[PDB]
């Protein structure tokens, strides 16, 4: 398997970023042609989707979440720290997502695209990448 | 590895189906005794889960992805088009899933089934399988 | 590949408890070097996570998911059973997650940890493990 990260510096609190460049990058570094990527960030206050990349959507996502988890809202961990909305937005979107690999073609739908989403930013945070096939 | 996929043909605007059958089918026909399947859906407004596949939960969970995601409502993406709520609902419920086969049986445990979700129907949808193992 | 389990005795309805430790157990007992681990639950009314265990946020998180999945709320399954809440939470939280194992190392984050997700105990609950790789 092979194995790679780079870095993506956010400038908000509340932010989507399409990274499918960079990944699609790493991965020709790599010329898989039939396996699995596993994209994964290390991050409990960010996380990674699969989505549309249109702006308008991608501002939706922040306001879908700012709704959901409220930042600055009656939360206990509030007495540790001031994250805990992002915590919880990591939580049911997910830190890790496969992605197919096959004949070359990394598989994803026509309108797909992967997204790192800042819950806590603004912060210069890592995507880690996995590679594991022929 | 194997690879393979099936349409899924959706009735409503939100709707959850059982696909658990046509997955095991391509699974057999492709005889893995150990390894993984990856069931993933190429749709940014529909999504995979897993879960009970009893009716009237499967009401519920549309019923609960309405109250979250908002068809119709607020959303900025409503100047581009009308599925923001599907975008939504996808992020937080993912579009693809991990399923361990070991000794020939598909790891799901009891009362697990494959769901499709429908959040932007009437469509004919897709799911894609891959399987890597022996 | 190579495959186990270990159970986990929940104490309330709703409940996050950091299983780590045991998931670490397992994979030196299997002494994997570069390769993914899968960790999943069999159950579709628990889920498992990957967040921070600081007591508050734990605390945190089963208040997010009472708030979204409203225990005893107006839900058609309750003609069934009394635990559609817990069926909501694990459809937007996931019941598996894949961790990559580099040289030796389970690659999770500084602050991250393994989190079962119990929405309907007490019970005594099973977390599957399945290695794949060198």
């Amino acid at each position: 398997m092979e194995t790679g990260s780079f870095t993506v510096k956010t400038e908000r609190r509340l932010q989507v970023l399409d990274v499918t460049g960079k990944v699609e990058e790493w991965l020709s570094t790599v010329g898989g042609v039939n396996g699995l990527l596993v994209v994964y960030v290390p991050h409990t206050t960010a996380a990674v989707a699969v989505n549309e990349a249109e702006p308008r959507l991608m501002e939706d996502i922040v306001e879908f979440i700012r709704e959901l988890t409220k930042p600055g809202g009656p939360w206990k961990h509030n007495l540790v720290d001031v994250n805990a909305h992002a915590h919880l937005g990591n939580t049911i979107i997910g830190d890790s997502r496969v992605i197919p690999v096959v004949g070359g073609r990394l598989s994803l739908g026509t309108w797909q695209r992967i997204l790192f989403v800042e819950m806590d930013g603004p912060r210069e945070r890592t995507v880690n990448l996995l590679y594991l096939g022929e």
